């Protein structure tokens, strides 16, 4: 964890593998950012983007908060 540009998320989807895989921030009807690995994008209307980046825990949704649930 460095700056506040931590890779956040919005959508979450995992698959049963070994170990399991987990791609979050799957689709977005706009554009991604520089917080993923490599995002594919269609600069055509309706704009579209995808993050082929995958992890093993699904980053939490965006807009964190210690009031909700974060120990």
């Amino acid at each position: 964890d460095d700056e506040s540009s931590k890779p956040c998320c919005d959508q979450c989807a995992c698959t049963k593998s070994n170990p399991p895989q987990c791609r979050c921030s799957d689709m977005r009807l706009n554009s991604c950012h520089s917080a993923c690995k490599s995002c594919i994008c269609a600069l055509s209307y309706p704009a579209q983007c995808f993050c082929v980046d995958i992890t093993d825990f699904c980053y939490e949704p965006c807009k964190p908060s210690e009031d909700d649930k974060e120990n």
